């Protein structure tokens, strides 16, 4: 028997718009510890990874551990029949084929109450070595958004070459090339890197835009890259967890 | 002759909106005591019946009663060239074939004049028994809109129950069901119930998300039930009249 | 080796909005006056024509005359990486084949840096001449653009009648017919005209739409008139140059 509830509702509803496009289906690891999910995208080709710490929820029990399987576009149509700044708290018993959703307003007159129809799933855990990095950007979420989609314009590609001075995102395709040149530096949104070693790296720009739908959680977002490694791009759910995306770099 | 002139213009056009795509072809009921039309939807489910009474026109005359057939499509594209702050002034002649519409400005150095063909039309006017109802919920245009907006993702029809505390709905489908409850209020936007009797009856969704685009006109909207009976949605085009839909609750 | 810096980078991408979809390619007559462009459109039906002074500039060098053909849909998808409030440079080295292109953000985190491959274009640009019109109206640009917005609801095709009282918009259709008043006035957005001879004319409503994509250059729009020769839609890029769209009338 489970019961998180989460004040910040905002955030339930901004995970799944990040995430329903990207992977249909996925299974949701229930702990004592925290919510947790874990998955590749429908091509096998980017890793994501949530953590919600059971800290973060100002309720939370969960006596068994559940596996519960989920389809994200099913539960993120039900997500968006709660307000942003409703209280959401999920629910769901011990001999269990349902997850209960309950959303409660700001005035609290109002209580939506939904129930979801779960799936079976046979799919596999994943390792993630734990790997220090040798580039660490933190830039704003929306600078890297707008840096993604417009590239996207100029071709199919993004390399992102890092040094200490700042990092570089080029693009090349049919109409012409491109190259945008952020330094270092400053308040609140700023560049800042970490560079034991400089690094190049190509990567599809088409998934980086996929990645970028969670930035309405986070007004950062920090890239991790070595050679032969997969990108991380991390979007910190604040004082409560993060969402990571991995991304394998390709070979030319 | 008619010469009624309105200014607040926005009105008409809102009406237009919410009308339009329901209905295709409609007759303008024009009397001395107002502006009357009466229809039901193109595939006879839904009653419309739109009451805009003379007193809430700044000028009115009206000297035979007409019965004007008119596109609304038509209409609508027309009202469009209306600005929301405009004027708006309706006229036809005795023998008549056209509606004309004049648009006057705020800044007062502009004035559109538009003339709109009419049509021939057959209308069957149902006797709308003029009952008393067993709930009569009082809740904001904008809450039922959301409400019925959201349910379609859950259901194909939502399930009005109606007791003293409040009013709870229901859906049901593939990924799961919901339930919205909203409870009384003490002390602009509130929701009341006048209950003689529970209620609880079934509605397509379908229908009541097309009665939604009346919201414009209204802050508020009322809905008013009894079994065996059809829903009455009303919108109230305040100080001037109203725009009330009907319809058909399902059969178990 | 050319080398225009333009502050107001904004004035480059809304020449772009106003243009891509009306011409696909063109060619940028490029001198030490300033920057030209002249085209009709893909339909030939419409003529565009373009100027940028070196006055208006805050940077502007051009040692040769350059004529460097671009495909304006290409150049309007690498002006979309560039800010509103960023600082726009073109540079071309002459013995090329791409104009480069590099926004500078206004505070300077940032600074993007783009190169267009340019084409072969035949130049076949046959000019028409500076006539005198017997009206002139003076409005606003938002007020042309609502206008013929509207009407093409109504119509296919606008008839622009124009007294010294004011100027009047009219459209016939299917649904009905239509006519919008506008009269003069005695400071900022106002109607005001100059008459010599009275005039009516029809023009299509789908072309004076692609016109007014232009609307987010200026605050005014200026329509000239005479009868048997094509009207002047003109909008103006302030203290800088114009953006003029030319149309046949209907017979």
């Amino acid at each position: 028997m489970f019961e998180a509830r989460l004040v910040q509702g905002s955030i339930l509803k901004k995970v799944l718009e990040a995430l329903k496009d990207l992977i249909n289906e996925a299974c949701w690891d229930i702990s004592s510890s925290g919510v947790n999910l874990q998955s590749m995208d429908s091509s096998h080709v980017s890793l994501v990874q949530l953590t919600l710490r059971s800290e973060g929820f100002d309720t939370y029990r969960c006596d068994r551990n559940l596996a519960m399987g989920v389809n994200l576009t099913s539960m993120s149509k039900i997500l968006k029949c709660a307000g942003n700044e409703d209280i959401i708290t999920l629910r769901a018993e011990d001999n269990a084929d349902t997850l209960a959703l309950v959303f409660e307003a700001p005035n609290q007159e109002k209580v939506s109450d939904y129930e979801m129809k779960l799936m079976d799933l046979d799919v596999e855990q994943l390792g993630i070595p734990e790997q220090e990095y040798s580039c660490v950007v933190k830039m704003p979420s929306g600078e890297f958004a707008r840096i993604c989609r417009d590239l996207s314009h100029i071709g199919d590609a993004v390399v992102i070459s890092c040094a200490k001075d700042g990092v570089k995102f080029s693009a090349s395709g049919e109409l012409g090339n491109g190259n945008i040149k952020l330094s270092q530096t400053k308040e609140e949104e700023a560049v800042t890197i970490e560079m034991n070693e400089p690094v190049q790296l190509t990567f599809a720009l088409r998934y980086l835009n996929f990645f970028t739908k969670a930035t309405p959680l986070s007004s950062t977002v920090t890239l991790s890259m070595s050679a032969d490694v997969p990108l991380v791009v991390e979007y910190k759910i604040a004082d409560m967890g993060h969402l990571k995306y991995y991304l394998a770099p390709k070979i030319e």
